[PDB]
């Protein structure tokens, strides 16, 4: 009696493979897709006539889930090389420039990580089964910040850090979850070579859209874009969604793969539990936002972390020539710290950074600002993560995923599939 089997919310990756994962088991499936495109926080677009990426794109064969897909459906990697560098930089909250070899600076951000990470061996035997031990249990207690000060670091290391850790958290130290980080190292082996070799390195073949793609059309799902979900009702053995435009799907399972900060937006009756609620409430941390610089100078290849103070936290040469000039990608840890849609702010903290060159062009996408993101990637705050089994819930007929949603590469692609196949399996359960 109900219009479709299953309709999944949200055409990012979870949703992608939640549909996917329905569509084979022959239910009739919806997606709904609030955006006129697909990909959610993965977008590739492009600037000064080259390809950049707005959002995810790069991925790991240490990532089971995202790596078993692309077996799947064929898809290779693509390699953004290694590289030499010619500068890396160091920007410190008193606004200080600092130029150092780049053979130091990756030896000292090393130490600091491994400091970082010493027990992440003992405290997480199992990345995902996060909260197996109780070491876990007491260190969500804790924020990244609140280990940074005991780890004796050199004011060089320091900075080095809380910038890295900065851009994890899309926010300050102080505020960022101790835990998540050392179970996403966990998850890379407990390895410091082999976790950062799944950071910037490696592309999808086709492009992220190219697998979403893939899996949608595998799914055979119905698929709909610019329609945004405002509310849902539980009913009697199903469900009704309402669309911005005051129509109602019934169905009898939907799957919710929102990002968790706009579930406000969202009303539920009834309401959901209040463990829910609460992060519903709260949300995730990261402040995020993503920029790329074109300018007439060709800097090299070039490297630069600032510290949380600062805007520019993140800095990298995507690419240079001297016809070209160079193009800088730059990911932005905290909203506050700057507008990345406001070109000239912009231009004053590249020439900050590099003092002496005119931009001629900027491209952004400010995560945050996105009514359907509203944050960046999946960062956890102090003591989320041990409630994170009141997200991951199902409310009767209505089920939950998405990246924050998973237990193991919370902040990656992988983690939002892996709850895509975590929400197939339970609407497999509710449909039988
Ligand atoms: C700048 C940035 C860089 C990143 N780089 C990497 C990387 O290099 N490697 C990696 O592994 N991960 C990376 N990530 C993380 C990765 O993008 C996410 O973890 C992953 O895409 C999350 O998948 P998801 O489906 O759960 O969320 P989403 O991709 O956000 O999908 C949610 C979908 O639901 C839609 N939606 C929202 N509200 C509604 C509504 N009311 N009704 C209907 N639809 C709605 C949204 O428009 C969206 O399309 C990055 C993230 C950011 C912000």
């Amino acid at each position: 009696g109900f219009d479709y089997d299953v309709v999944v919310v949200g055409g990012g990756f979870a949703g992608a493979t939640a549909a996917r994962e329905c569509g084979l088991q022959g239910y009739r499936t919806l997606l709904l897709e609030a955006r006129s495109r697909l990909g959610g926080r993965t977008f590739t677009s492009r600037f000064a006539g080259q390809e950049i990426e707005f959002g995810g794109a790069w991925v790991h064969w240490l990532q089971p889930h995202v790596w078993a897909e692309m077996q799947r459906y064929g898809l290779g990697v693509v390699e953004d090389p290694l590289t030499n560098l010619d500068k890396t930089l160091i920007m410190y909250n008193d606004g200080s420039v600092e130029s150092i070899s780049p053979d130091e600076f990756g030896k000292n951000i090393r130490i600091a990580f491994e400091k970082l990470c010493h027990d992440a061996w003992e405290v997480f035997p199992r990345p995902h089964e996060p909260m197996f031990t109780e070491r876990a249990r007491e260190l969500d207690k804790s924020s990244v910040l609140d280990r940074i000060k005991t780890l004796g670091l050199s004011r060089l290391q320091q900075a080095q850090i809380n910038s890295y850790m900065a851009l994890y958290a899309g926010e300050t130290t102080d505020k960022f979850g101790l835990p998540g980080v050392l179970k996403l190292f966990a998850c890379g082996g407990w390895n410091y070579d082999a976790f950062m070799d799944t950071e910037t390195h490696y592309r999808i073949q086709g492009g992220t859209i190219g697998l979403i793609n893939a899996m949608l059309t595998d799914s055979g799902a119905e698929v709909r874009m610019s329609v945004p979900v405002t509310a849902v009702e539980q009913v009697n053995g199903g469900v009704k969604i309402k669309t911005d435009d005051d129509e109602i799907i019934t169905a009898g399972v939907v799957v919710m793969t929102v990002p968790l900060n706009t579930y406000k937006h969202i009303g539920f009756t009834p309401a959901l539990s209040k463990g829910k609620q609460r992060f519903i409430k709260e949300g995730q941390l990261s402040k995020g936002a993503k920029l790329y610089v074109h300018v007439k100078q060709n800097l090299g290849r070039v490297f630069a972390f600032a510290d949380e103070q600062q805007p520019l936290n993140w800095v990298q040469t995507h690419d240079y020539s001297d016809e070209l000039g160079t193009i800088l990608s730059i990911t932005i840890a905290r909203k506050e710290t700057i507008d990345v849609n406001d070109r000239d702010a912009v231009t004053r903290e590249v020439q900050k950074m590099f003092p002496g060159v005119e931009v001629l062009g900027t491209a952004a996408y400010d995560w945050t600002a996105d009514p359907f993101s509203l944050g960046a990637w999946a960062a956890y705050g102090v003591g989320q993560l041990s409630r994170l089994k009141d997200l991951q819930a199902a409310e009767g007929r209505i089920l939950f995923a998405g990246a924050e949603t998973s237990n193991g590469w919370h902040a990656n692609i992988d983690g939002a599939v892996e709850s895509g196949l975590r929400a197939g399996r339970e609407v497999k359960q509710l449909l039988s």
